[PDB]
C-alpha cells in the first residue's frame, strides 16, 4: 500500500483521524487498516442505500431461485449478463472480452455485473464465506483486466457512460455488505477505493448532453459522491449531479407539478428519479446542497400525482398510460412519506386511508399540464371523474383533448381506451394508431377526423362546495374550435356542454365509451344511454339537446395492459353543422343507484344565452326539479 493509493481520499474528512496520521507518519499498512476499520464503522451505522436501482433490492427479504443460482453460477464463473440467453462459462481466469453471441449488448450488459449484488444478498442472508473471497477475487479481476484506456474496443464495452453509471450505482451497497468479510482486506480496499473513484470521476467528465442517459448517469454520479463522501472530489460529483437535475426538472415538470409527457406513468418514472437522488442525499445529511425550488417541484409532483389519483390507487390511462399494482404504488408512496414526513397526504396515500389526513382539497385543477379533477370525496365510494385538455405532448400523448375517466362507487365507469403496443412494423402501427384516435376518445369530433393539435385555452375553472366548472376551448380543426364546459353538480353528476364553433361544415360527434362488462341499453327515442349492472351502481348518458340530434354505436375497445385488449361499448351523438352558425350539444352523464334510469328533461330559462357564454337552465330529474345558472367563461 503506497503513499499514492490515498490522493483522492481526503484525509481530514471527519472519523479518518488516524487514517491521516499514519499517512503523514509513514505507515500506509496501517494507514488502510485504519481507513478500513471507518467503513466497518460506517456500515454497521446504516442500512445499504439501494433505493435509487430500477428495482432495489430488499436486504430482509428470503433470497429467492433466481438470486440463489445467480450467486451459485458465479462461483464457476457462469454469468447470465443478458436476459434473452442463459448463463455462460466465461471460464476459470474470466476472459471479460468472450464474445459468445453475435450481439452487442451480451457484452455492454455483462459490464453491468448484475450478479456481484446477488452475491452480496446471498452473502449477507446466508453468511457463508465463500461467495466474499469470490467477489473480492472477481472485483480485483475486473479491475486488473479491463482498466480505462486498454484498448479501443474494450473501453467500448467497459467504459461507456451508461455501464459505468450502473456500476458507480450498484457498488456502494454491495460493497457496504462485503465489508466486513475478512476476505476484505486493507489492500483490496485501496484498489477498490481508487476503482471506484476513477469510474465515478469518469462519468463526471462523460455524462450525456442529451436525453434519456442524462438523467440517469447525472443521478448515479450525485449518488457517487454521497455514498463516498470522503472522495475529495464526493462534492463536485454531487454538485455536477445536482446541477444537471435542478436544470431539467424546470425544464421537465411544469409549476403544477406535472411532467411534461402528459402520461401518468411517466410522470411517476420521473417522480422516482428525481426524488431519489434527493432522498439518498437527505439519509447522510447532505440534503441543504439543493435548492429550495427542487425539494418543493419533487414534493408538487406527487401532490399532482395524488389529485389524479382515482380510488383503487390508478391514473386515468391517458396516452401511453396503463393501470399498476396497488401494493406496489402503495410501497411508492411509503417510500416517497419517508422524504416528506410532515406531508400527510403522503403518508394517507402510503397506508390506505389507515394514517396521515386526506388530502386538503377536493375538484382540483393543474392548469400547466391541463389535468382537471372533479371529486366528491377521497374515499373508496367517491364519485372522481379526471378530464385532460392539456398542450402538446409528444410520443406518450395522443389527440384526445376532452376525454375523461369517471371513477364511481368502486367502478370505473369510461375507462380510456389506453396504449395497447408501441411502434412497430406497419402491422404493428396500425393497431397503435387505432388507440390513437380522437374519435374513440369521449370528445368532439368533426367527420370522426382526429383532432390537428392538443392545445387548450383554460377559459373558466372554478370550485364550490356544489358547483365545480370547468370551460377551455381547443382549436381541434383549422376553421373548427371546439368549446367544452362541464359542471360537477351536487358532488354527484355532470352536464358536460360541447360547442362547435367556425366556418366548418360536416358531421358533428359527441363520442363515449364504457367499461366492458356494462352491457348498456341503448335509448334512441330519448338519446340516452344506461349501464345494466346487477349490483345497482350505474350510470347514464343523455343527449338533452332541443334539436334533431342521432345516437349510434361505434367500434369501442380498451387495453389495461400492455398487448391484451377487450371489447367495449362506444357510442356518439351526431348532428349536423350546415352554415356557419355554432352548433351546441348539453349532455348529462348522471350515476344512479337501483335498476330503473331516471327520467331527466330539461328546460331553457331566460337569461341562457351560450353565445354570451352564459347557462340557466333548469333540469327535471324523476319529477325534481335542478336550477344551473353559471357563467361559462372567466375575464370576459
Ligand atoms: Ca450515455
Ligand atoms: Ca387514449
Amino acid at each position: 500500500v503506497t503513499r499514492k493509493d490515498f490522493d483522492h481520499i481526503n484525509l481530514e474528512y471527519s472519523g479518518l483521524e488516524k487514517v491521516n496520521k499514519a499517512v503523514a507518519a509513514g505507515n500506509y499498512d496501517d494507514a488502510a487498516k485504519a481507513l478500513l476499520a471507518y467503513y466497518r464503522e460506517k456500515s454497521k451505522a446504516r442500512e445499504p442505500d439501494f433505493s435509487n436501482a430500477e428495482k432495489p433490492a430488499d436486504i430482509r427479504q428470503p433470497i429467492d431461485k433466481v438470486t440463489r443460482e445467480m450467486a451459485d453460477k458465479a462461483l464457476v464463473h457462469q454469468f447470465q449478463p443478458h436476459k434473452g440467453y442463459g448463463y455462460f462459462d466465461y471460464g476459470k481466469d474470466i476472459n471479460w472480452q468472450m464474445w459468445p453471441v453475435k450481439d452487442n449488448e451480451v457484452r455492454w450488459q455483462l459490464h453491468r455485473v448484475k450478479w456481484w449484488q446477488a452475491m452480496a444478498l446471498v452473502y449477507h442472508a446466508t453468511g457463508d464465506e465463500k461467495y466474499a473471497r469470490e467477489w473480492v477475487y472477481q472485483y480485483s479481476d475486473w479491475a486488473r483486466k479491463n482498466p480505462l484506456g486498454l484498448s479501443q474496443d474494450n473501453d467500448k464495452f467497459v467504459w461507456r457512460p451508461l455501464e459505468v453509471s450502473d456500476r458507480v450505482q450498484s457498488l456502494p451497497p454491495t460493497f457496504s455488505l462485503f465489508v466486513n468479510s475478512p476476505a476484505f482486506t486493507p489492500a483490496f480496499l485501496m484498489e477498490f477505493l481508487n476503482s471506484y473513484h476513477q469510474q465515478a470521476d469518469y462519468l463526471s467528465t462523460h455524462y450525456a448532453e442529451q436525453g434519456n442517459h442524462r438523467l440517469f448517469e447525472a443521478q448515479r454520479n450525485l449518488f457517487a459522491g454521497v455514498s463516498f463522501p470522503e472522495f475529495k472530489d464526493s462534492p463536485r460529483w454531487r454538485q455536477t449531479g445536482i446541477s444537471v437535475l435542478n436544470t431539467e426538472i424546470k425544464k421537465q415538470v411544469y409549476a403544477d407539478g406535472m411532467q411534461f409527457e402528459l402520461s401518468p406513468i411517466y410522470h411517476v418514472a420521473a417522480i422516482d428519479i428525481f426524488l431519489k437522488a434527493y432522498g439518498s442525499a437527505k439519509r447522510v445529511n447532505l440534503e441543504k446542497e439543493f435548492p429550495q425550488s427542487y425539494v418543493q417541484t419533487v414534493e408538487n409532483m406527487i401532490m399532482a400525482l395524488i389529485s389524479i389519483s382515482l380510488p383503487d390507487y390508478n391514473t386515468p390511462m391517458f396516452g401511453d398510460s396503463w393501470i399498476t399494482d396497488k401494493n406496489f404504488r402503495m410501497a411508492q408512496f411509503a417510500s416517497w412519506a419517508r422524504v416528506f414526513p410532515a406531508n400527510q397526504a403522503i403518508k394517507y396515500f402510503a397506508t390506505d386511508g389507515k394514517q396521515g389526513k386526506a388530502p386538503n382539497f377536493l375538484s382540483k385543477a393543474l392548469s400547466n399540464a391541463g389535468f382537471y379533477t372533479f371529486r366528491s370525496g377521497w374515499d373508496k365510494n367517491a364519485t372522481v371523474m379526471v378530464l385532460k385538455a392539456s398542450p402538446p405532448g409528444e410520443f406518450h400523448a395522443q389527440p384526445d383533448n376532452g376525454t375523461f375517466e369517471l371513477f364511481i362507487k368502486g367502478r370505473n365507469f369510461t375507462p380510456d381506451a389506453g396504449v395497447f403496443v408501441y411502434s412497430g412494423d406497419e402491422a404493428i402501427m396500425k393497431l397503435r394508431n387505432w388507440y390513437r384516435q380522437t374519435r374513440i376518445h369521449s370528445t368532439l369530433t368533426l367527420d370522426n377526423q382526429n383532432m390537428v393539435i392538443t392545445k387548450a385555452r383554460q377559459n373558466k375553472w372554478e370550485t364550490g362546495n356544489n358547483l365545480d366548472v370547468l370551460t377551455y376551448t381547443n382549436p381541434s380543426y383549422p376553421n373548427l374550435d371546439h368549446q367544452r364546459s362541464v359542471l360537477f353538480i351536487n358532488k354527484k353528476y355532470f352536464l358536460v356542454i360541447d360547442r362547435a364553433i367556425g366556418e366548418a361544415t360536416g358531421n358533428l360527434g359527441v363520442h363515449w365509451q364504457l367499461k366492458e362488462d356494462s352491457n348498456p341499453v341503448f335509448d334512441k327515442t330519448k338519446n340516452r344511454v344506461y349501464t345494466t349492472y346487477r349490483d345497482g351502481n350505474n350510470l347514464m348518458i343523455q343527449s338533452l339537446n332541443a334539436d334533431r340530434t342521432s345516437l349510434n354505436e361505434e367500434e369501442g375497445k380498451v387495453s389495461y395492459v400492455y398487448n391484451k385488449e377487450l371489447k367495449r361499448p362506444a357510442f356518439v351523438f351526431e348532428k349536423p353543422k350546415k352554415n356557419a352558425g355554432t352548433q351546441n350539444f348539453v349532455s348529462i352523464v348522471y350515476p344512479y343507484d337501483g335498476q330503473k334510469a331516471p327520467e331527466i328533461s330539461i328546460r331553457e330559462n331566460k337569461g341562457n344565452d351560450f353565445e354570451k357564454g352564459k347557462l340557466n337552465l333548469t333540469l327535471t330529474i324523476n319529477g325534481k326539479q335542478q336550477l344551473v345558472s353559471v357563467p361559462l367563461e372567466h375575464h370576459h
